[PDB]
């Protein structure tokens, strides 16, 4: 009757479907939280700018405040704009002066215009975007969203209340998995847990996106999976290939470097990002860390200028064979 | 020479002429196929997502998809457009925008898009083609097949069945190249046959593509035409060459490379590839391996460097201000 | 009948709210005042050129002379332009021909262009303004802002009437400082007073800006609110950081630098700006500063061109760590 | 009209004296109307300035109106074989003059393009029919061309032509074929001939090829070269400390002309010495520019390169 | 009816017209004349290799031998081949098989094959020699002509009597040229002779050649003519450029080398050997002949490469500019 | 005929004329001699293995023992493989089981097959020539040569008889050259000699040819025509040129190398050769003759690319004096 299982799980977004909706859902903020609530509390507060990473708090709590905010009118007084990629029109012109003209819903004391990505306006539409934003403040509140708040012309800044998000830890992430999994069908096991949260470092959405993506092979999510789906291995065949090359064997990590490369079909990047972060779980004296390390921002300069990823990848496994001997 | 021969020996493409119509036809990819059966055995199937190689299964398994799937009604269901060649974005948002507008023929559920080269967009492509995807979900499915999964925006894998493509196995390589010889009629020599598997290592394209083209210079099959078309040095020659410069004739070594380069009129590249490959052949010790690694890595670099002339010009922009403030 | 604290410092920026609407307000620079106070009662004005460091008197003396010459509407007759943060000398030149274009508003014998940051333009174009500033000379007078006159062609110099602003002392601009503090009720800690004035680097404008996101954040000025909000770190930190790399302890190092960025949340560049301004206030001898400088440089010109954040940022420790034994 | 034929080929010199700018070869030239006697020549330099129109100009006078058999011209680069050299010649300097003076004259555009043996065959056809015919080779460098041959001829070495004689040239063509030729357009066509006055006339041509009116961007449109004000932004930008506006600047002319490392590299060389620094910098500078066009021809010496990694085999070799 | 001067003297090379026709002749090479001169005087003669530069006597040594040793048969039995395949090695083993397989004319017990550049064929293709030589022994004696014995193959070098040939002293020219300034009724004036040896370094091939191109342009030899045709620019010139750049008139020092190019037309390797020639005859201090030598050494093999010639030297000047900041 | 004394020496090469015949002529391996004629004694062998460098008696021994095991019949019973040439040695496997075929001509044992570089072999192929050894063992026997008996697998090594050739001495060259000198009427006089033995340094069959080269110009071998016919010049001279460098005289370095130029007319890399050499016998210490060397090798490429001879040797003498003030 229905589609396949595959089919059910890939049609809506996790990371949508489970977005916590009130600012007492949200977690790990605990801090960003209380300022927050302070404005539902008292229907006030002024322009808000939201830095962090993606995925671990911002607009979850850009909607999750409208919300507490105005009840049933959030979706009425709530616009939400992705300067980035403009989804749509000049969604930065006509689109506002509508909203920003009319009055809020209920007796609310303003709207709200959720800017995200808003970092990523040049100079001269953060310009406008300030007057577009004084000019309105009495009707409308903004909140805006970025990856670093230096990265925002300071006449905007100096008119917000900074909040900077950071990465959240592993039980967090780990409990809204368990849920997901728990409320899902998944058979969410231990391995493949450990595998998503490692990844994942701190990334909400990022740890969500694979836990789904992993479901849709098979409802027992298990770690071998959770490689296949992230463009990654398996983190104890990283550092094997690298002992092996610095140990002297590279021949054999050369061995091992095919096999990661075959089973996981990653690219060279891939490769090096994980070789960058292995390298410093590795019981090798400080002095060649700093070898390593080095060697690593090199070739992966390499890459970046077009160098043959397998070429590169094998000469950097010599270099440890080389550093090494020592 | 051949008369006619070589102008119908070479008329249609043997590898839009041999290729698989049945997703049983396919060699290599069993669980793949395994999970595509069950595809056009339910009518649902969700967004697809085709990582690996070139001319290993991906494209050969999108149409003998299409085929099981819209029978003689494939030409007119299943749409093909590359996302590099394709003018751009917009012209890629836009054919798909006329082809997913009018219902399917036959009766079939929905039309299928296939978006070949589809990592080769950039972040925002990435994000139009996101929008339009879902736009017509309803409508059309999408495969879209890419080098690396990495390299597509999470946004669009969260919603993709993700296939991994691996390398075919020289067993089944030559299963298919023998066939296509005797329908062919051609002297299948032993030797021109083991020169396309060791050039092709795994892609059944380009081991057909050469064998057709050794067709069409000689019906007989000499691993000579073969190296010729091939556009690669005999493996014996590059390891000669390698190996005199490792006795201390580099003299020798040079003329040998003068040739090669004379002969074939092969490429910087093509030299350094085939050299990369034979530094595992030769009897050496392997530290020797290791700092002849090391090297060919280091002039794929200098290569690589030499010809990417924006991060050159940008370098001398940089030289500028250091210069222009002294 | 009120909104909460957080929302009253916001609502206006500081540094209008404190900014000397007249020329008879302004304290320090007198001299200079008074010159300006000849062509407010005398009608009569030439194109003028400001000299000496940003937020020390320059943009509010302009602002203040637009008040005492046009009465209540300096806004009608008074333009604003940043030769650094426009095109070029086109864009610009085309807003001068639409501002000049249509005379002052009411009985004004002309109006005012105040190009901020003109030292910012090439000679070329140095050239093509001392061209527009001319041609439109009868209605619109000039102000040009400028960091050293000598930065400023002849042809322009020779037509200005020469404003050198000297630096505002450093405990100086602390006293414009605890002011505020306790005109606005905040407990301006000695240290975030400190921090301010470390970061402010002579600039009132920034100092008042980041007094202002710091009350913000408290009422209580301190210098752990200082940073989090302009968006640095304590330059000991910085410096240890470097100092721990230098002697080698590379590992002690990478963990410094995982906390800033953590903690702090800042970007590469801001990092690497952080390190090049803190590198020359090192227990270190000059040779040393250069090449540490240089380096900087080198791996943030790879990060401009695509290289990995981390990777690069650790690669630059380990240079430090290998440029600490030579 | 519109553009029926190439105004090169329709406004070339046909006197000597309608030459300008090779005086010094001109009256070596008219020595030879004037005696009637002459040796193989040998001409050398870069196209468009003079070479050609010399050769014609110089057998019209040698000839007079009859002079359209008594020069048989032939171009080098030819169907890859000489021997349709020696059967077009064996029958052209058979056959003497008559209304013309003493001989023939046989130009052979182009003749630093034979090789070693197709030049040493041209050493003994041009002694077979030597009393016969008179050749004149064209060439870039006599240095291309084998000694047995430099030593028979009377060398002529064509270089550049001045801005004041190309202009001049250019306008009297412009005010002949309905033409505006500002002062935009003519700085314009000048600045990317470089005395080349071919080129200064396909481009002039070219420009009009859009209407009479040769304005400055109508030049650098239809060229190649890019806007000399761009590349000097670009560089006053990057020594002005702004690095990333002009790396955005650097991007505008690739993405607009769409040209190459070295076409921009070039033109960054050119107007170097054009800028408003003081000399130290330009030392510098100049430095630099060569610094890079090292690094880009080295890394496309893809012989050299390779070379160097067996060199290096050869080092690892030695345990 | 007479013919030009400029006509009848590029009748014939002087090379030729002038070409020695006895050993007796030939001048200084002395002890090698009575080494040939015991062959023709005994009948006895082995194979001969003849090592040294151009245009010093190798050939005219050979072509007399002949003339003494077969009389008018010379043309007859002596046979001339540039070993630079001037078709391919082998359709030149050929040519000497037609040769060879004949006996000689007038009664003489051998004949002569003359190989042009011997030293410019592969180890391989001088062993094929080696075996043509040792067959047809008997009846061919072969010179082989060659810049270095070096570059010869032991085999052969041991079948072979070595002869030296050196550059010619100035006297042994200047005797020569003014020879043929009396035969030819030129009048070579002190200067320009000096020139032409200046430029020829001990050719006399090369300094005959530029004789008589001089006298193309006018019986009175010039050194204004000498250089000219030579295409070198006069040394005080090439010092000039040098002390210019040198005293840091860069600017300067790039116009004198655009007059030297667009005047005398040199090539960029041409500027460089005569600037090598020139740099020690400067009044400069030895530390930076050192500098400058290196230099060179540099830029020449930046021109090797195929690197821009007008960028390369104007950087190398620029380099003189640095190099004389003492 | 009676040809001049010249042309009899030259009449075949020396190094062949005296070529050693039987095992007893063979010089400095008397050891290994005695074990070989035991075999010649009792008429039978089992495979060998000949380890050592070249030309240092492998070879020749080899033939030595061929030619007293089967006397005039050797050439037949004595076949020579060289294993480094795959493509040869397996365009000729056929003609070889063709000589394990056929019997010994003259009523011997068997045959002997001569492998040259056997240890150019891999693993597999040394495997697969295990198996033809033991295959013919009743027929032919194998004689194994190659630089390190390390490099053949230990199967092959356990079924022959080891032979470790070592360098030759001064004395076993110095005798052989007196019996040459007396054979052919020399007057060998004590500098000849010493220049000889000095300039072959080991190498046998170099001592040969360049006795026999200097045979040819007197009878009397003196260490002046040693050094001509050898192409190198006085080994006091090059050191005298290299120490002038590194002390800090360029000027009367580059005068040596004039003065050495002036007297020979060697090439760029003729000196660059004797350079290398004579760098390792110069009071320095050994790691500042490292740096030499590399460099003179440096040097030497850019010579082999074309670079321009003279500037080179004045840059590489600048290099010198560089490294030497350092
Ligand atoms: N504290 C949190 N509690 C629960 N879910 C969270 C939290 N932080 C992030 N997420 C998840 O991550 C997704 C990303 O949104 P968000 O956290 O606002 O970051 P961004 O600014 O990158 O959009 C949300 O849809 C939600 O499922
Ligand atoms: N020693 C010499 N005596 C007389 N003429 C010489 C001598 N050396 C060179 N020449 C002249 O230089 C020309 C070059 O020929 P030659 O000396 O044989 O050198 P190559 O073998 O390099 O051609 C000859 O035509 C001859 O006129
Ligand atoms: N003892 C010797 N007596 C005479 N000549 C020798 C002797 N040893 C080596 N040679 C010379 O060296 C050449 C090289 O052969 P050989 O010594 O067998 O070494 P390889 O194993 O490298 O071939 C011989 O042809 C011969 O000219």
């Amino acid at each position: 009757s229905e589609e396949i299982r595959e089919v059910k799980v890939l049609e809506k977004p996790w990371v949508e479907k489970y977005r916590p909706q009130r600012l007492d859902d949200i977690v790990g903020q605990e801090h960003i939280v209380k300022r927050l609530k302070h404005y539902v509390k008292t229907g006030s507060m002024p322009h808000l700018l939201f830095a962090g990473p993606p995925g671990v708090g911002k607009t979850t709590a850009a909607l999750a405040l409208a919300r507490e905010l105005f009840g049933e009118n959030w979706r009425h007084n709530f616009l939400e704009l992705n300067a980035s990629d403009e989804r749509g029109i000049n969604v930065i012109r006509e689109k506002v002066k509508e909203f920003a003209r009319t009055k809020p819903i209920g007796g609310a004391s303003f709207k709200i215009i959720f800017l995200d990505e808003a970092d990523a306006l040049t100079q001269d539409a953060q310009q406008a975007l300030r007057r577009t934003m004084e000019m309105f403040s009495s009707n409308v509140r903004f909140i805006l969203s970025c990856n670093y708040s230096s990265k925002i012309i300071e006449p905007i800044q100096s008119r917000c209340a900074i909040f900077r998000f950071r990465p959240l830890r592993d039980e967090d992430i780990a409990k809204r998995l368990r849920y997901i999994a728990e409320n899902e069908g998944l058979e969410l096991t231990e391995e493949g847990l450990q595998a998503i949260l490692y990844i994942a470092e701190g990334d909400m959405r990022r740890a969500i996106n694979i836990l789904q993506a992993a479901a849709a092979l098979d409802k027992k999510i298990t770690d071998e999976n959770v490689f296949m789906v992230a463009s990654r291995a398996r983190p104890e065949d990283i550092r094997e290939m690298m002992l092996l090359a610095l140990k002297g064997n590279f021949l054999k990590a050369r061995e091992k470097l095919r096999e990661i490369l075959l089973k996981q079909g990653l690219s060279g990047e891939d490769v090096l990002v994980q070789m960058h972060k292995e390298v410093f779980n590795l019981p090798i004296e400080e002095p060649k860390k700093v070898l390593l390390a080095d060697k690593i921002g090199e070739y992966n300069f390499r890459l970046v200028e077009g160098a043959n990823e397998i070429i590169q990848l094998e000469a950097l496994l010599a270099q440890f064979t080389l550093i090494g001997k020592k």
